[PDB]
C-alpha cells in the first residue's frame, strides 16, 4: 500500500503513482492504470462521528444520482469488501487543476472568465434545484476548475431536500454552513430550507470574482448580518412586514437607518450587466430574490444562455451504525 504524509492510501492496484494535493479526509492525485489518465482520489474516514457519517451519505447518495457537466462526478468508490473491514472510503473523481478559492488567491479574472465561470455555476445549480435539492454550502473552494477552465460544483455534504413549509424558525437560530456565504434570513427567521439560500451564496461568489476579496467577511454569527446590512442598507417596510417574528423584526427596527452602497462604487471596473445581476442575487427579501433560471436568462449571460443546453434532473428527490450500514449499501455497485 502506498502512503502519503503519514496516512495510507489503499487504492491499489488500479491507481498508482500517487501525489499529495490537500487535506477526517485527504485528497491526492493518482494514475488510473485502466483508463491511462491521472485522476483525483479523496480518502474519507468518518465512521466514529455521526455528523461525518451524515455528510458522507448525503454526498455519495446525491452525486451518484446526479450526472451533469458542471457537477463533479464519482467515477469509482474503493472500500473494504465487508462492513467490519471498512474503515475508510475512497471517492475517485476526474482530476481538476485547481479550485476557485485557490485561483482567486493569485489570479485576476478577465470579464470573459468571470462571465464564463458564473454561467457554469448557474448551469450546474439549475440541475441541482431541478432535483429539489439545495446545496447549502456554495463557496469558491467548492467550485473545481481544470486546465481549460471547465467548472464543476463539489461537496454536497450539507445538501438536503427543499422544504419551504418548514423553513420558519426563531431569531438567532444556530446554523452550520459557511458564515461569509449565509443569506441574511438565516440569522433572522429561516432554517435554509428553500432554494433562495443557494442564490445568495452565488451572489457572494460573483462579488468575490469581481475583486478577489469576500464581500461579507463576517467574524461571527450576528456580525455576518451587520456586514450584509452595511452594504445593502436598512430593509424596507415591505421586507420588514414579511418578517412576522417579533424578536427578529424588533432587532432590525432597533438599528439606525443605513444607506445602500452602490455596486459600481464597490466594483468600479465591473461590467454594468454583471452588477445588475449581482443586485438581483443579493436581494434582502428571499421571496423577491432572483431564481436560477431567471439568472441564466439575464443579459450578462447572453453569450452562453441556451436553455436546451442547460439540462435538468430526470429523477428529483439516525445513529452512527445505520449510517455506516447505508454508506456500505450505497457503495456496493463499485465492488469489486
Ligand atoms: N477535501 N479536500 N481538500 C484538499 C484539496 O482537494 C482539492 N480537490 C478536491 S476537494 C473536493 C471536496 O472538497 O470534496 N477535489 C479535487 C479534484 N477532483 N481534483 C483536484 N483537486 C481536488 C481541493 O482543491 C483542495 O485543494
Amino acid at each position: 500500500p502506498e502512503m502519503v504524509r503519514g496516512q495510507v492510501f489503499d487504492v491499489g492496484p488500479r491507481y498508482t503513482n500517487l501525489s499529495y494535493i490537500g487535506e477526517y479526509g485527504m485528497v491526492c492525485s493518482a494514475y488510473d492504470n485502466l483508463n491511462k489518465v491521472r485522476v483525483a482520489i479523496k480518502k474519507i474516514s468518518p465512521f466514529e462521528h455521526q455528523t461525518y457519517c451524515q455528510r458522507t451519505l448525503r454526498e455519495i447518495k446525491i452525486l451518484l444520482r446526479f450526472r451533469h457537466e458542471n457537477i463533479i462526478g464519482i467515477n469509482d468508490i474503493i472500500r473494504a469488501p465487508t462492513i467490519e473491514q471498512m474503515k475508510d472510503v475512497y471517492i475517485v473523481q476526474d482530476l481538476m487543476e485547481t479550485d476557485l478559492y485557490k485561483l482567486l488567491k493569485t489570479q485576476h479574472l478577465s470579464n470573459d472568465h468571470i462571465c464564463y465561470f458564473l454561467y457554469q455555476i448557474l448551469r450546474g445549480l439549475k440541475y441541482i434545484h431541478s432535483a429539489n435539492v439545495l446545496h447549502r454550502d456554495l463557496k469558491p473552494s467548492n467550485l473545481l476548475l481544470n486546465t481549460t477552465c471547465d467548472l464543476k460544483i463539489c461537496d454536497f455534504g450539507l445538501a438536503r431536500v427543499a422544504d419551504p413549509d418548514h423553513d420558519h424558525t426563531g431569531f438567532l437560530t444556530e446554523y452550520v454552513a459557511t458564515r461569509w456565504y449565509r443569506a441574511p434570513e438565516i440569522m433572522l427567521n429561516s432554517k435554509g430550507y428553500t432554494k433562495s439560500i443557494d442564490i445568495w451564496s452565488v451572489g457572494c461568489i460573483l462579488a468575490e470574482m469581481l475583486s478577489n476579496r469576500p464581500i461579507f467577511p463576517g467574524k461571527h454569527y450576528l456580525d455576518q448580518l451587520n456586514h450584509i446590512l452595511g452594504i445593502l442598507g436598512s430593509p424596507s417596510q415591505e421586507d420588514l412586514n414579511c418578517i412576522i417574528n417579533l424578536k427578529a423584526r424588533n432587532y432590525l427596527l432597533s438599528l439606525p437607518h443605513k444607506n445602500k452602497v452602490p455596486w459600481n462604487r464597490l466594483f468600479p471596473n465591473a461590467d454594468s450587466k454583471a452588477l445588475d445581476l449581482l443586485d438581483k442575487m443579493l436581494t434582502f427579501n428571499p421571496h423577491k430574490r432572483i431564481e436560477v433560471e431567471q439568472a441564466l436568462a439575464h443579459p450578462y449571460l447572453e453569450q452562453y444562455y441556451d436553455p436546451s443546453d442547460e439540462p435538468i434532473a430526470e429523477a428529483p428527490f439516525l445513529p452512527k451504525e445505520k449510517l455506516k450500514e447505508l454508506i456500505f449499501e450505497e457503495t456496493a455497485r463499485f465492488q469489486p
